[PDB]
């Protein structure tokens, strides 16, 4: 292909690991996350990927895991750009929620539907909602490109895209088309999104996509910025396989 | 009036070895790491809030920051790196103990080149023991000069000569425009801003040495020029011992 970019989402943090829709929630990395981040360093590093330029959203652990990237590259010289357009998906009032709980409530069918749903809306969150003053009073918030009173309180995956795409065409885009090797620290469904569109995956297809976390993605792309050939996750594909198993298994129960 | 932070790195191994670091690459040791977290702490409990971090390509000014900005919960702030940041160009001394100097040539010559304003350290030569990891590294093939233009040696006054414009042109509008600015800098090319700032004559500027990991604050009016002498946050006893330990090193036993 003409370009070769970079994206992934964050190490394992402490809700991840409890099972609870984190989401806008700024959860740290934990241990794990933290080696998961390492181990990607040292991937692209096997690889000899020099980065020119690194975006990722304001959620300190995608920040987290592009610092600990850049450390295993001796690279964190590299520009970093954060924007909340790279936000994870805004789970509105299911955020803090026991997904295999949920699971066991509603169905594991109705959960994956909420989870996986290109077009499904979660409740918005409400100020009563025991996460809400901790989102919404922080700083970061408040210099965004938008006003506060404007940001999302839930998104579907399609609302994700809308907010996103426009930080790719105007951002990222015109990089990528200068020839740099761009990093993306995201998160589990904003990587989605941007997938669906780079690679032209249908409303229905884009459910079946599942990514696990702490794997470097490689997206080849044509003069158009259109992907050429699947996403290709950088690494064992067993090990690979079972960590997105892992992630559907959130669900299950 | 408007104030900023600067402050040098935390301690690194040459650092005990007494030896010159320079624009070798090192890494920060547990100790400089805990020195950044601490600094973190007080900005902490005096309610910083940073709207913008400028650091040097030298990943222990960059990795301080970092720190700084995890304890502060503000890792998703806007950090600019600049080699014109870079700590002080020892040429062919980067490497060499400094009391071993002291013992070669005298304590009066180590102090002209350790802080005089013109005196300039003999440049270093591609034999030298640490010259291809710094002219080697891809940080200075992007440069906004060429690799072949950087400095091989810099005497304080050159440091300024190539710091001066970074500062006017990309740091000062903001400090002009009430944003909360740190710098996260080395011993040397910090001494280079306080000489300007402060408005410092060439023959003061020999006796001000910096300590390591430690806040300084300092205030400038309309026109950008210090409204009184930088001060260093934190315990007096304990900052004047650390200067002296500085000073120490260029000392015979």
């Amino acid at each position: 292909s003409k370009y070769k970019l970079i994206m992934l989402r964050h190490g394992e943090g402490a809700w991840n690991k409890e099972n609870r829709f984190c989401s806008w929630v700024d959860q740290k990395l934990n241990s794990e996350g933290m080696e998961e981040a390492r181990n990607c360093g040292k991937q692209l590093k096997a690889l000899n990927f020099e980065f020119d330029l690194v975006f990722t959203s304001v959620l300190n652990r995608s920040i987290h895991t592009a610092w600990l990237i850049l450390e295993e590259l001796g690279q964190e010289w590299v520009p970093v750009e954060s924007s909340w357009r790279l936000n994870e998906r805004h789970y509105g009032a299911l955020i803090g929620l026991n997904r295999e709980q949920m699971a066991l409530n509603h169905g594991e069918e109705q959960v994956r539907l909420w989870r996986r749903s290109y077009n499904v809306t979660p409740p918005p969150i409400e100020e009563s909602h025991p996460y809400y003053q901790e989102i919404y009073n922080d700083r970061r918030y408040k210099v965004c490109d938008v006003p506060l009173d404007q940001l999302p309180r839930s998104e579907s995956l399609k609302d994700v895209l809308e907010r996103l795409l426009p930080y790719w065409n105007e951002r990222i885009a015109p990089e990528v088309l200068r020839g740099k090797t761009i990093l993306i620290s995201a998160h589990g469904n904003s990587s989605r999104a941007l997938l669906k569109h780079l690679e032209g995956i249908s409303d229905e297809d884009i459910i079946n996509i599942t990514l696990p976390t702490g794997v470097p993605i490689l997206l080849e792309l044509d003069e158009n910025l259109r992907a050429v050939g699947p996403h290709q996750f950088l690494g064992d594909q067993e090990a690979i396989q079972a960590a997105i198993k892992k992630v559907e298994d959130q669900g299950k129960v």
